[PDB]
């Protein structure tokens, strides 16, 4: 058959924006933003955005939509070679499916835990509590050894955390459980019901937002906002001399985004052809770079009242890595009227961003998979059991960081698997193909017939120009100036854990030159014919059915 279209415009827009908004917003940009200093992070932020973020967003969109083909086909038909930039992205989308559901295993966890008479990280008194335990209101009235409530139920218990990644522990199995609870979620949503969310678009979308505006409310008005704010924005010139910071912010955005993975080709796949979806990703794109700008408030005021309270440096009142949106907004939420009930809200807020975006994900690569076998899978039962397989298996692999050292195989896979040098490898050879082999003013033309106008040169320098020297650049200065991977900035890892990350972000990343390698031995004939004929496309546009005019 054919590929089936949206239903309106109206569903592309929440599927995307509920794509691509969620954790990687509200979660990880705060302490990417929180580890790389105060607001050193942002100039890099914008800069990476309004450079490749946005450009290159649309731009797998736009192939989605000219070539009516999921996350790999698309490429086949732009370009026969560089077709392995289709199996990076579905290797890079396979690991963040992984490691990214845990993330909802610890919110569900928090939201199990807050069905209490008194929130469990109000108080430290509990059994994991450490003797060196104290409130927060008391810290001042009482040399660095005092840790608070809060990270102490992240870490003592919730994590359990072990003395490093080579002592995994025993798994826990509570949090297992609950990455079983919502992997099965996403399994019962996937299968049945691909898109079943429509009866209730306005509560599953408007609510999260809801509750943003109002940890952000509760945010400004504590008493050591203002220190917060002055950390979180005004930037540090010398930390920008640090090629980590422009690392973690350029791949934040890709990340972000969720460029490079195959999804938002599949999903821009799924519109028709005149369409105009160049405006409403600018729109989309506002929503999201807006969510993690203003959320950044919210969670950064935070830290400056806990900063405030305990005396401390602001640098040093949280986690710098993971569980920084895990020790500052369930404080948030303590001291609201009731706490108990907008903790719960938080956590299903929380989830429900999360859910959605792996519901995209899990998706995009279900579909990007099937595109390659149409008829053995897309059929049945045998639909059935892969969704199933791929479910399974990669919950199996999660279950290696839900141990009591699975936190440090986490910050593993975030910092490699699908972030990193990994993503600027796709995003660059993504721009690269597109500006220099099928042509940046050669797309344009593709484009004004599909919405109906041409747009103005920005796309066509932040592919030719802009996304590979700050890809490039990145890459080389990362490497030239390196600095090992470190957990909450005092583990150091050992050389094999690196090694092994090493083999998360190679794994995709050889999957370009691979492909090169296979797709010039199968064609036959001379060295130059057999490259020349594998820049061709295939007629990318083989859609009559749409109006259309001819690819070249
Ligand atoms: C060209 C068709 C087959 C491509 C397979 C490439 C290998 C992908 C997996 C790499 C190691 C996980
Ligand atoms: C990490 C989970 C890996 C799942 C990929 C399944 C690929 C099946 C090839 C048809
Ligand atoms: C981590 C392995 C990803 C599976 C990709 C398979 C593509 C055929
Ligand atoms: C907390 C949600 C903010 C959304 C802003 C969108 C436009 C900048
Ligand atoms: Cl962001
Ligand atoms: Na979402
Ligand atoms: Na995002």
């Amino acid at each position: 058959p054919q590929r089936e279209k949206w239903s309106s415009k109206i569903d592309f827009v929440l599927s995307v924006a509920g794509g691509f908004v969620g954790l990687g917003n509200v979660w990880r940009f705060p302490y990417l933003c929180y580890k790389n200093g105060g607001g050193a992070f942002l100039i890099p932020y914008f800069i990476f955005l309004f450079g490749s973020g946005l450009p290159v967003f649309f731009l797998e969109i736009i192939i989605g939509q000219y070539t009516s083909e999921g996350g790999i086909t698309c490429w086949e038909k732009i370009c026969p070679l560089f077709s392995g930039i289709g199996y990076a992205s579905v290797v890079i989308v396979s690991l963040l499916n992984v490691y990214y559901i845990v993330i909802l295993a610890w919110a569900t966890y928090y939201l199990f835990q807050s069905f209490q008479k008194e929130l469990p990280w109000a108080h430290c008194n509990h059994s994991w509590n450490t003797p060196h335990c104290m409130e927060d209101t008391m810290r001042k009235n009482k040399s660095t050894n005092f840790t608070s409530p809060v990270i102490e139920f992240w870490e003592r218990n919730v994590l359990s955390l072990s003395p490093g990644i080579d002592h995994p522990g025993s798994l826990k199995w509570d949090l297992a459980l609950c990455l079983l609870l919502v992997w099965l979620v996403c399994f019962f949503c996937i299968w049945k019901g691909v898109r079943s969310t429509g009866k209730v678009v306005y509560f599953t979308a408007t609510f999260p937002f809801a509750m943003l505006l109002v940890l952000l409310v509760r945010g400004l008005t504590l008493p050591g906002a203002g220190a917060g704010i002055k950390f979180y924005l005004y930037p540090d010139i010398t930390r920008l001399e640090d090629p980590q910071v422009w690392i973690d912010a350029g791949t934040q955005i890709f990340f972000s985004y969720a460029i490079c993975l195959g999804a938002m080709t599949s999903l821009g796949s799924y519109n028709k052809y005149k369409y105009n979806s160049y405006r409403d990703c600018m729109l989309l794109g506002c929503l999201n770079s807006g969510t993690s700008f203003v959320s950044g408030f919210a969670i950064f005021s935070i830290l400056g009242f806990m900063a405030q309270e305990q005396g401390v440096d602001i640098a040093d009142v949280a986690e710098s890595g993971p569980g920084l949106a895990f020790i500052a907004y369930p404080k948030a939420v303590t001291m609201m009227p009731l706490p108990t009930f907008w903790s719960i809200l938080f956590f299903i807020m929380l989830l429900l961003l999360g859910l959605d975006s792996q519901f995209v994900e899990v998706e995009g690569q279900i579909t990007s998979l099937v595109d390659l076998y149409p008829s053995f899978l897309r059929k049945g039962y045998r639909r059935e059991i892969f969704i199933a397989f791929v479910c399974s298996i990669s919950y199996l692999l999660g279950l290696t960081m839900v141990t009591e050292g699975g936190m440090y195989v986490f910050q593993l896979f975030d910092y490699y698997a699908a972030s990193g040098v990994c993503l600027l490898w796709v995003a660059f050879f993504e721009c690269f193909v597109i500006a220099w082999i099928y042509g940046g003013d050669n797309l344009y033309d593709g484009i004004e017939d599909m919405i109906g106008y041409r747009p103005g040169p920005w796309m066509k320098y932040s592919w030719a120009v802009i996304t590979p020297v700050l890809c490039v650049g990145c890459f080389i200065f990362s490497l030239v100036k390196y600095v090992p991977l470190t957990y909450n900035k005092t583990y150091v890892y050992p050389n094999w854990a690196i090694g092994l990350g090493w083999s998360l972000a190679l794994s995709s990343m050889l999957c370009v030159p691979l492909v090169i390698v296979i797709r010039l031995c199968q064609t036959e004939g001379p060295f130059l014919v057999r490259v020349k004929y594998l820049l061709t496309p295939r007629e990318p546009n083989r859609w009559a059915v749409e109006r259309e005019g001819a690819t070249p």
